[PDB]
């Protein structure tokens, strides 16, 4: 038959991803945790992560998942950016609203 000769180690880490949100009224429909001052959301990460995900929302439409790492906001940088810079930045948005999560393909763990 055949042996393993194959290999090429690939290296696994969250990827990134942009999703577009729509706003007819008010906000979207998430929740954001950590931020630099506060506690983190995923163990020592001072990054925005999604603390909550309105099921009957427009980021549930997007296709935001909770956990998910914010990584840019309608452009703005979220990169390990404090809470009021987070807030800011979602509060800054029209209609379309675009935010750059970073997630691995699929889904880890549960």
């Amino acid at each position: 038959g055949s042996s393993g000769s194959s290999g090429e180690p690939a290296r696994i880490e969250e990827e990134e991803l942009t999703l577009t949100i729509l706003r007819q009224t008010g906000g979207l429909g998430i929740s954001i945790a950590g931020g630099k001052g506060s506690t983190p959301y995923k163990g020592d990460d001072e990054g925005i992560f999604i603390s909550r995900v309105s099921e009957e929302g427009p980021a549930a439409r997007a296709g935001v998942r909770v956990g998910d790492k914010l990584l840019e906001v309608n452009g703005v940088a979220l990169q390990g950016a404090e809470h009021h810079e987070a807030v800011e930045a979602l509060r800054g948005a029209g209609t379309a609203v675009q935010m750059r999560v970073w997630r691995e393909s699929g889904p880890s763990s549960g």
